[PDB]
């Protein structure tokens, strides 16, 4: 396993624009594409990522680089980060994935404002950690995919998804 399979299994893929779990217009693997509710701001957003007049739908490739492009941002997102960058280095390998999943799906900004829990994770209290982050918005509107992060985080193993 590795950050694209799990990412992958926990956007999927959709190839025309689609809303996301907040309603917000989305495309190919979770990218999002803006916050507004007009298709047309959204669609405008498609062709300027691309680079092409999509009239909301792309292909596979297309999709794939878009998701290359994010997985990258978010890495580099986290780095650039005074309060991520140490605990992120401080993690081991699988452990780093769960980091990279929560950045790619809230944003850096999100993440940033779970102090508590970064500490706890930093220290390599698990347990602690595990507990700290299931009281949140985020797990609360997506337990599934959540306790799946959660649990990556708690084990340091691929085993949530199996
Ligand atoms: C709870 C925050 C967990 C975390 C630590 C380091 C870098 C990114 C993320 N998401
Ligand atoms: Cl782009
Ligand atoms: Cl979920």
């Amino acid at each position: 396993m590795n950050i694209f399979e799990m990412l992958r299994i926990d956007e999927g893929l959709r190839l025309k624009i689609y809303k996301d779990t907040e309603g917000y217009y989305t495309i190919g693997i979770g990218h999002l594409l803006t916050k507004s509710p007009s298709l047309n701001a959204a669609k405008s957003e498609l062709d300027k990522a691309i680079g092409r007049n999509c009239n909301g739908v792309i292909t596979k490739d297309e999709a794939e680089k878009l998701f290359n492009q994010d997985v990258d941002a978010a890495v580099r997102g986290i780095l650039r980060n005074a309060k991520l960058k140490p605990v992120y280095d401080s993690l081991d390998a699988v452990r780093r994935c769960a980091a990279i999943n929560q950045v790619f799906q809230m944003g850096e900004t999100g993440v940033a404002g779970f102090t508590n829990s970064l500490r706890m994770l930093q220290q390599k209290r698990w347990d602690e950690a595990a507990v700290n982050l299931a009281k949140s918005r985020w797990y609360n509107q997506t337990p599934n995919r959540a306790k799946r992060v959660i649990t990556t985080f708690r084990t340091g193993t691929w085993d949530a998804y199996k």
